[PDB]
């Protein structure tokens, strides 16, 4: 009462566990493998967690890797600190734990008792040589007795993997499933490992009418820097929200809607950044690509140097006085 | 409560004649409510303070889209939110796309879902679904959904490969069958796949009543295809307002037990009266909903569960 909407962002937020994973995807934006060493602490991911579950505005925390099921314990410990303070739980997983009938019923009994209100599985062709498709089946089939819990099958593809006798293999387990077939953004081992001429490309610069970003998600990643978004492109930029070792969730709230550069993307778009490269010659100058699978691609390769978000330092500047 | 969200069924005519159809749909369908009277249940709706979501479904909406057009521009001073279903078969022009994505954009449609499967491909080309699905990518605040309902026989492995790329960021759900209309009598009920039985527990609750004032001028709890072969109706007049729609609906004593109770309290008593066989209860199923139908698909059977209601409601309340 006497208040108008204050600061945006605080509902929801991401931990990413650890980088380390069973599977070592030829398309990971983390080249995650076995020995994958990039994580923060586990003290200091427990007190991270603690402070979400007792902050006052966070209703969903979701958790990512890297593979979250490889180390369950700290997982379900992480779940129970939240347990108390009735937050919702979203996951992700590769489902390599669908290969054990018992890890199927134990951790679909879990979920359900520690409010996990999404799964979303990961398989496709680039997965495939890490999990077999029965494992995938079973999680699917055992999820028919946890309505409550929103199954998701999430396919990263390229024109040449586009994941079509895969999903034939999964069978009826797939009914009711919610399936999305995602093209890759050309980051990490996908950068490196795939021709970018199967690398499907959606977007061109000469479509600004349509490049918005699909909106601000806060990630407190496993390299212990924090993100405004979970797209596998922000991670190579240089866009931090990170400013010490200790800082509360109020303040990377505060710092997220403050930042000028992120207020200047939302509301102009990314034309206002591409006009200011076009009008001064420079989209060759920074070697912007021409064309992009998503529009996450072309924010990736707008400010992943300091030069690049160093370059466009003046003309926020002058936005900022103007407004 | 379910006071936030209605749907309109605008008409059982289809461009389409689906051998699975719920409502046996074809360009031949006489069942709907008459123009004017729909444009009164419009009006109210935009003019109602609770509703903030008005849903159209079908039929095919966008057969007469001028009459669709002008019930959303009747919605669009009150600022409510919209959603529509279509097979799509407007996509086979690109030029006809842009123009309804353009009007669907500008008329607050927050979510467009297109069925295609095994059972629409007869009626519609591949390529009309590409064209909507490829330009919905410059419409984000659109949310994009492709429903395929599916058979043993038919699971649409070939129509979602030949869709190509156009399916990249689309949520795709592959559903079952639910045995009425043209699915009772064109479908070969071992090709209906049966996830559940009369002893699966967790699966006998409702998923939740969602209003839908139907094509047959009836009013229904939900959207399900089940439902429409019900005598479960919450019309009591022709002029019926949205306020009484749902006072019946949150007093209708069936629907509260249902909800409370779940479907084991109405199987419990068949199955200790001996008339699961006269009732025709299906041992198995491919959904909740085929449990629904089959209880109160007559006057018959829902007068049977009235002095049990009776008692129920004696005991409680
Ligand atoms: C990195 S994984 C972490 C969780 C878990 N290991 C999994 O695979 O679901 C998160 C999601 O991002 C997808 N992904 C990984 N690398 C990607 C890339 N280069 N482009 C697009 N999506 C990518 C994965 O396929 C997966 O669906
Ligand atoms: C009756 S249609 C009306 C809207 C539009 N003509 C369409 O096909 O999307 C609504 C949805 O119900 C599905 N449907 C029809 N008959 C069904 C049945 N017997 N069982 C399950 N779903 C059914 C359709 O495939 C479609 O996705
Ligand atoms: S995509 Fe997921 S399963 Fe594959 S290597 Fe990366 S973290 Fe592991
Ligand atoms: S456009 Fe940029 S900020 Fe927005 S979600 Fe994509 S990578 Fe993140
Ligand atoms: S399922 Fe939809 S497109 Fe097919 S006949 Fe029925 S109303 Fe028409
Ligand atoms: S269980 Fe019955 S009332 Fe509930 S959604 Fe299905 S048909 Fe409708």
């Amino acid at each position: 009462n006497l208040y108008f909407q204050g600061h945006m962002y605080n509902k929801t937020v991401s931990i990413n566990l650890d980088s380390r994973c069973n599977a070592s995807c030829d398309h990971c934006c983390f080249s995650s493998s076995p020995t994958s060493t990039t994580r923060m602490e586990k003290e200091y991911i427990r007190e991270l967690v603690t402070e979400f579950a007792k902050n006052k505005t966070i209703q969903v925390i979701s958790f990512t890797g890297g593979e979250v099921f490889l180390d369950y314990k700290f997982l379900k410990e992480l779940m129970e600190i939240i347990k108390p303070y009735e937050k919702q739980i979203t996951l992700i997983s590769n489902g390599f734990w669908g290969l054990s009938k018992k890890k199927v019923q134990e951790y679909f009994h879990d979920m359900n008792s520690l409010n996990v209100i999404a799964l979303t599985i990961s398989y496709d062709e680039y997965h495939a040589p890490f999990v077999k498709s029965s494992s995938i089946k079973n999680i699917l089939e055992h999820s028919r007795k946890y309505p409550d819990i929103d199954i998701s099958l999430n396919m990263a593809v390229t024109k040449d993997k586009m994941s079509n006798h895969i999903l034939e293999e999964l069978g009826d387990s797939i009914l009711g499933v919610k399936i999305t077939k995602f093209p890759m953004i050309s980051v990490g081992a996908a950068k490196t490992r795939i021709k970018q001429e199967n690398i499907h490309k959606f977007y061109s610069l000469e479509d600004e009418d349509s490049l918005h970003c699909p909106g601000y998600d806060i990630v407190y990643h496993h390299d212990g820097e924090i993100y405004p978004c979970a797209s596998p492109a922000i991670f190579e930029t240089k866009i931090t929200l990170r400013e010490e070792y200790n800082q509360s969730f109020e303040r990377t709230v505060e710092k997220l809607n403050s930042n000028l550069l992120l207020f200047i993307l939302r509301k102009e778009g990314f034309k206002w950044f591409l006009n200011i490269l076009k009008e001064n010659n420079k989209i060759e100058e920074f070697d912007i690509p021409y064309e992009f699978s998503s529009i996450c691609g072309v924010c990736g390769s707008l400010f992943n140097s300091a030069e690049k978000i160093n370059y466009f330092y003046p003309y926020m500047e002058k936005y900022y006085n103007e407004n």
